[PDB]
C-alpha cells in the first residue's frame, strides 16, 4: 500500500478522499506541516524549497504557477473535490 | 542526445510561437498541428481538450508519446475522466510562461 500524505486543514477533503481510495493500495494520512506522494496546500508549502508532491491552490496567479512549476511542483487550482483528488493521486502513483 | 520534440495540437498559433521562443532550442524542438496525432519523434504531445478524441487513453505501460491536455474550463467529471484516462492537464489561463514551465517539468520528470 503506497503512502499518501495530505498536508491540509480541509478535513472533509481528507476523509472523503480517503474513503474513495482502496486501502489495500493506498494508505492516506494527514499532516499539519511540510511518503510515496505528498499532497500539500500552497498555504502550507515552504517558500524555500524545490521538489525532491502535488500542490493545491485556492486561486490562479501566473507568477505563483510559474514559480511552482520551475521548483518541480505540479498543482491543482480549486475547486478540488474528493473525486478529482482520488483520481489525481491514482494517476501520479501509477507513473 | 539532441532536443526533445514537443508537438502542440492547437489552433492557438500565438501561444505556440510565444512558447517556442521561451524554450531553449538545444533542449526542446516544438512544432504545431491542428488535429490530434503523434509523430515518431514526439516525446510529448500537448493537446487542446477540444481536439482530444474522447475515446482515447494514455495507458499505464505506455510505449508511445506522453500527452498533456490543455483545458478551457473546470468541470468536475471532465477532470476526473481525463485523469482516469491517463492524462494530466492544465486549465486556462495558460500563458506562454506557464506552458514553457510545464513542458519543461513534464519532460524532466518522465
Amino acid at each position: 500500500p503506497k503512502h499518501v500524505l495530505l498536508v491540509s486543514e480541509h478535513w472533509d477533503l481528507f476523509f472523503q478522499t480517503k474513503e474513495l481510495l482502496n486501502p489495500e493500495e493506498y494508505r492516506c494520512t494527514i499532516g499539519q506541516q511540510y511518503a510515496d506522494l505528498v499532497v500539500c496546500e500552497y498555504s502550507l508549502l515552504p517558500r524555500e524549497i524545490r521538489s525532491p508532491v502535488l500542490v493545491l491552490l485556492d486561486f490562479f496567479d501566473e507568477e505563483t504557477s510559474v514559480d511552482l512549476l520551475d521548483r518541480g511542483f505540479w498543482y491543482l487550482i480549486r475547486p478540488i473535490t474528493p473525486r478529482i483528488l482520488k483520481s489525481a493521486i491514482s494517476l501520479f502513483l501509477s507513473q
